[PDB]
């Protein structure tokens, strides 16, 4: 009887029945605890592994590689704070849907709480963050295969959205030579172990029904709100709104193409919010919506009813309307409530946006952060895909700019963290092979700053933007008071990233004007690896920029 | 009835409260809905702040600081994975006894769980690892403000030690003038707000009683091992022990002056733990016991009784002997139970361990990883302190080297972990004030890369050794298979560090010789700024050295 | 490997390790999963065992025997709703200090969510109410012996006051044939089995400290407030109170003889309050105060410190004052902190005093609730003790009488649950073996009916009174509306218990007047036996004389 051994059968049931689920993409840190999950996963085959040896980051690369996928990722750490360092993803994943499965080695049972290295208490760490928790017993033969496999399926098989935690105690011995202690308890499965479906096929699905009275709401006065969605339902949302002959407010999370853009503008203007109080009723599209003025609509707007649409559970209007939670694919939802043709009934907001839109064209000279955003449609990499950092550059890409319809954009937007970006656009690049542009500010490239190594191995060109403006330029932007902006706010660090490009081996530019920016890009789309192109402009330039076009489009 | 004005009140309730408990260091990371919590710490004039970018590494900022200054030292981040982000410097204090005040601003809980940006679930997040946990109403004018302080005066008042996780939910509007709302509220407390002492005193001592029979067992065939206690501490047990006529068996972390060096190598010695055999008891001081071949024969011995004395509550044995836990100062311990001069019992383990440490000797010269440590005596700053990382390096200079007694070391050995050296060291610099020698893996140094901005801000000299084997080459000591070892274990990442101390304008070396290295260290401690100087060494040379040693003293 | 047999000596070693922690009484439910507990149990000869089919009182019973002996005392249910009737008591000892030992069975964990009968998730299912909680493992060998009793050893050891649950899961087969597995498992653990120490003795204290500036403030004006306390304290308490001069306000859980009594009615008095903020310190020991003015009173005092000496820990002011919170043995304490002789200050307190019981006086004569606690002094059995049950009784017993002090008083008085009144007093009783007089609502003996059946065997003559006013009369005394007081608040049952006590075979009196309730009082005290007397009144009339009563005090 072989501890070792029979905990590397253990270990293979449970990467086995992670592969009937759809997990392909695994990411390992180093430890010697998790050596059974390690190895079980190294050996085999269905399962592409990448490693890191920062844990945040690994947990980052995960959440990337399965927001791009839409498939559940898994992985692997050692036990100790090696598995702490897994909750901001995992808190991300529980606000936005992917599917992270966190395997975290543990001490046995019979070393917590009595001083052992690197034994802490494991099971429900996460508090409620994960959809489903598993805290696996103790390793033995007692407990059958078809237990485990079983409790695996359940977990994976209900899994609407979000993480899960499995807890992988082990008892030592973890290495010594493999005999055959587990293979009977293993063959027990049968030709399961040829199979290509779970143990347990458990798969209920969740959805609202069919509204009845759609007929009667789609020729009210409605509006169109598009939150996150994926790149072929913005496609889809633009047709049906323009149908319906309803404004469409499109964020730049949407794809949607923005047919009336700079909404972050013109939503300040009293003619538009004055017109928009037409509206009987309002569906949302996708959730976490971006823009300050957008928010401030939506949170002060008074339609009869507001539905949101969205494949995550729960509430997501923070306003908390009267109206409609409906939970659905968007381009099922899109089908099973079509449009029919209606004259448009905005006649002033279309306007609004297109000279809205002017009023940023005059501005686009300046070699500034605000002006990066209002022109970045012309560094997007053909078929490929934009990943926008959080705090001003997704915000003022959003004001400012008018995405593609149907271009990918990615972001972590749940919580708006500014500690994982790198690391995240590592994996949402890795998962689809595709050219891949990353825009971030100078603390979150700090934040995330080893995650560089990551950005080492790209299948395809990657870009990495970083806007250099001296700190979080963003609390330039709120009302914060000038006595403590600096210290306690704004924290300019008073650094630049050639360094940290040569330490990595990435070619790095600095440009200072666009025809030197072309030039980065043009050499950087031309292999396979991370560009770092890092942009200094002056600290509160753009968050000024962004205000004064606001007023202007306020008094148009 | 401003909601800014009042936020501001009673956050400036809280911050006053942790002054009356020894708080002085806080440290504080970038937020608006933290800006109740960060304006109060910046205008209370008690307080020593300290900033940072990333909440990971300044969690682990304040445990060095608390660490070394066995004073609580809050912490102000705001919502969102910023308040994740202090989940692995929170679980070491749980381990090791550190007093980190959290200060986690929150969303109000209208807007929890409905969509609203970076709003996430955050009362009870750190589950059971937090010794008090605090989740804070919504702030109102009807709660008074003799409830807000007398919660904080307990939970920090009964804080034996570790982490209090206060979750402070505030409403916006979050800035504004300051306007009379909530003075008088605040004035309900009195002449307290000149006053010096908590509001409420709840302070109760948690120490065990004198052992009565401990005349009886100083008279019998005792050991002692020492584990982490402070230098003063290890200076005494030296004492103690030797009037005992009792083997002191002196961890790296002990500050005894170790005099039976190379416990590591002379314990794998089958003459060594026969002697041992004839021990009646055992007599452990502090914990976390850093040696393999000293964590196995804890293991193995079985003496009438072990005794564990330490103040960290709980189990500290992972053997499970019968015997005592005794909670308690070290030095009162001793005091209270005091030795009586009797002649040693020990014969043959002197010889042992004046041979172990002999055969090292015999090693000394090649310029690796192995004799860095054992030589590292000969580089510690004078009236300084030793800051020793995880993995290899602290397990060499445990086996390989004799520290002198009452030499400050410092460690973040209650979970291992490698995510926090760096911050770590810089708040162990700040909190002394002393000339600091860190030594780090190269994986270690990676993980914690941006803590290099901290230590551009040291009071005395810094020297940060990087020793740099390319990877965790602790997992060559365990039996991995090689058909994985590197990809899945070692991760070795290829990089030198001359352009991260470049990029923080940190003084670099990578010294060829032990020359060059003291020509590198005379250079380092002319100023008080932080020297990085980089170790490169063969894979694993280290850790064969190790293991060659073990084997030839075991042997003897 | 007989899973049956193993199963029962890891059962046994954990009674066994209870039995060095001065565990004595075992409260056993019946079940088939508790089997290896309860025979355990039912084989070791050191405890005492008491059965009940209704694991909500059998808590109860639990509770009383500990309230008593203030040792530990164990519990056992089988798996299921079983053990969650265990919660009221086990919060009410989270209160009020009580060591309840939850030795709770459980299905193995390859049982759990999965259909299986009987089977629900139990680790973790009392939230923070336990003091300590332990989820054991699913038994095997491989776990050794002293761990389980280590683990026990650590939860007994340091348990200062409430409740500890100890989920112990167990796998079928629970019966078959005791052979020797497990047998060399059990004797790893030496000649502990011939101990009489626990295996690992982990002791603290934890203990307040000598208040150094107390011969500073014992000068001043002080009041001392009298809570509940052992019987022995409220003598002590009374000589020091006494001896300070300072005015005692003695609680009925006080047994301090009640020198100013009907302090809830003359504490309504105006003049009373004025002369009470004369004072500059309170100093009260106990806790868990009865009376609305008391409360009230203390809601509302200022003096310049508040103090409260208990051996509970936490805060216990409800209303937050500025002061001290002093964690101590009371009898302790009052030695720490000796008395002086001084003049009294008080001069209109003892006058109104005085005045208020003549007014209770006067109206002794009525055959009422109200009367019946007031002349309950003068019907103490001798050498016995006084149960008191929640709501009227308790009120009216504080508010109206004077009881002697050193005359033991017991009652559930944490959150005053009316569900557990019976069997608790069941318990009290068979813990001292003394005579007890027990004094309960019609709502609560209908509440706790079952517990009949334990009242079958007392070692010590018990009589219960039954106050019947038909329904839950204290919510006549509040401000409820009367359009729904009847049926949403008294809710009477228009019930006698003449056929409840017939059914278990108890002697039953419904005495008219009260020469029959002495008579019947005369029979009672004459066999070990318990005899119920149902003391049938008006509904409102003790609620109304209470409210006259505070009304003519209030205006002396
Ligand atoms: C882990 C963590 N901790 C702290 C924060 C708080 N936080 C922000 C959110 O408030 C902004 C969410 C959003 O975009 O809506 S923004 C921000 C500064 C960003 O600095 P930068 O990269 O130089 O970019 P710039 O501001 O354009 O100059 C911080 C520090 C966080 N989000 N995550
Ligand atoms: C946050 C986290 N995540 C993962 C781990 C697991 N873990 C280790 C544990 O074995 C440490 C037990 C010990 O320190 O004795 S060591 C180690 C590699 C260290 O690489 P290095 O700095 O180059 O040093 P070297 O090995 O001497 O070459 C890792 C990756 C961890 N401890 N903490
Ligand atoms: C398990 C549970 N559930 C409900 C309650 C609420 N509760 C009470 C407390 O609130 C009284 C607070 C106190 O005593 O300080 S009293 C009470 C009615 C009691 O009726 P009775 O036995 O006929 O006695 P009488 O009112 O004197 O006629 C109820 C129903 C509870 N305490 N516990
Ligand atoms: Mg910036
Ligand atoms: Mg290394
Ligand atoms: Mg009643």
């Amino acid at each position: 009887m072989s501890v070792s051994a029979f905990n590397r059968r253990w270990a293979a049931v449970i990467l086995e029945a992670l592969t009937r689920h759809g997990v392909r993409h695994i990411c390992i840190a180093p430890g010697s605890r998790s050596t059974p999950l390690t190895l079980a996963a190294a050996e085999n085959s269905a399962f592409i592994h990448h490693t890191h040896f920062d844990e945040r980051g690994l947990g980052h690369l995960a959440l990337g590689l399965a927001k791009v996928s839409k498939q559940p990722v898994a992985v692997i750490v050692t036990s100790g704070t090696a598995v702490a360092n897994l909750y901001p993803a995992l808190i991300e994943a529980g606000l936005t849907g992917e599917k992270l499965i966190l395997l975290t080695a543990d001490r046995p049972p019979e070393l917590i709480d009595c001083g052992a290295n690197q034994a802490i208490r494991q099971p429900g760490m996460f508090a409620s963050h994960p959809t489903h928790s598993i805290s696996l017993p103790r390793p033995t033969q007692d407990i059958p295969a078809r237990w485990l496999v079983s409790t695996i399926d359940h977990a994976l098989g209900t899994l609407h959205a979000g993480g899960v935690h499995i807890n992988c105690p082990f008892a030592e011995p973890l290495y010594g030579e493999m005999d055959d202690t587990g293979l009977s308890w293993q063959q027990r499965l049968g030709d399961w172990w040829q199979d290509d479906k779970p143990w347990l096929r458990e798969a209920p699905r969740l959805e609202s029904e069919k509204q009845r009275d759609w007929f009667f709401w789609r020729q009210k006065r409605g509006v169109v709100v598009a939150g996150r969605m994926s790149a072929e339902e913005g496609k889809k949302v633009a047709l049906w709104a323009q149908t319906l002959g309803w404004p469409l407010i499109g964020d730049v999370l949407s794809q949607t193409g923005q047919p009336l853009p700079c909404a972050d503008l013109w939503l300040g203007n009293a003619k538009a919010t004055s017109e928009l109080q037409q509206a009987q009723i309002v569906v949302q599209l996708g959730s976490s919506l971006t823009g300050k003025r957008l928010l401030q609509w939506q949170a002060s707007c008074e339609p009869e009813e507001y539905w949101i649409v969205d494949d995550i559970e729960g509430r997501l209007d923070p306003a908390h309307h009267r109206g409609r939670r409906l939970i659905a694919n968007i381009a099922d939802w899109l089908e099973l409530h079509p449009a029919e043709k209606r004259q448009p009934w905005c006649v002033e907001i279309p306007r609004l946006a297109e000279q809205a839109m002017q009023a940023v064209i005059a501005r686009r000279d300046a070699f500034g952060e605000a002006q990066l955003a209002h022109r970045i449609c012309d560094y997007l990499p053909e078929q490929g895909q934009l990943f926008v950092g959080n705090s001003l550059v997704v915000k003022l890409i959003d004001a400012l700019s008018q995405l593609p319809a149907g271009y990918p954009v990615y972001s972590n937007r749940g919580a708006s963290g500014i500690d994982g970006l790198l690391s995240t656009a590592a994996g949402v690049q890795r998962a689809s092979g595709k050219p891949t542009l990353a825009i971030v500010g100078d603390l979150s490239a700090l934040y995330d700053l080893n995650a560089l190594a990551l950005l080492r191995q790209v299948s395809a060109p990657l870009v990495l933007i970083v806007v250099n403006n001296n700190g979080g330029q963003i609390f330039s932007l709120l009302p914060t008071p000038q006595s403590e902006r600096e210290r306690f706010y704004l924290m300019p660090q008073n650094v630049h990233f050639e360094h940290a490009a040569a330490m990595f081996e990435l070619k790095y530019h600095r440009p200072q004007n666009w025809q030197e920016l072309e030039t980065a890009f043009a050499d950087a789309w031309r292999t396979p690896t991370t560009t770092v192109i890092e942009m200094v402009v002056n600290d509160t330039d753009g968050a000024q920029t962004l205000q004064q076009l606001l007023a202007q489009v306020s008094h148009l």
